[PDB]
């Protein structure tokens, strides 16, 4: 599935190439710009643990998800990943334990050493 092809085919978009965070477009985006750190970011999402039967969308709430880039609302992997994209962009991200919730987890919602797949629309951002 999904997940898979992101292991065999996505960018490593790490800075240390230790390949935590794989990256695939699934849909080109517009224009060329793509957010600041601090930018306010518009998003819809699915995630799911690889190996576990926990889903998450927002859209279940027909809404768009918004955070700031680099705030630290969202997990590491969420700050290096949607700062690689642009408007309109669809991406497929693999994110191994240390870019997501480590050796802890963060239960009962997240276990020890959870990798998270996410695919994400990038629908906007608008600076501070
Ligand atoms: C729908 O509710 C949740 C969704 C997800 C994780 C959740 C969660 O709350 C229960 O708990 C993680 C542990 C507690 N927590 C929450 C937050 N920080 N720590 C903020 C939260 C915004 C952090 O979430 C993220 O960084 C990522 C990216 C943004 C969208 C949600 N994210 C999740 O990790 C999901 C998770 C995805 C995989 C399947 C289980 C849910």
């Amino acid at each position: 599935g999904a997940p898979a092809t992101v292991t065999e085919q996505g960018e490593d978009i790490t800075s240390k190439k230790d390949r935590g965070v794989l990256k695939i477009v699934k849909r080109v985006g517009n224009g060329e710009e793509t957010p600041m750190i601090g930018d306010k970011v518009y998003v819809h999402y699915k995630g799911k643990l690889s190996n576990g039967k926990k889903f998450d969308s927002s859209h279940d709430r027909n809404e768009p998800f918004v955070f700031s880039l680099g705030k630290g609302q969202v997990i590491k992997a969420w700050d290096i990943g949607v700062a690689t994209m642009k408007k309109g962009e669809i991406a497929h991200l693999l994110i191994k334990p240390e870019y997501a919730y480590g050796s802890a987890g963060s239960l009962p919602k997240i276990p020890s050493n959870a990798t998270l797949f996410f695919e994400i629309e990038l629908l906007d951002f608008k600076g501070e």
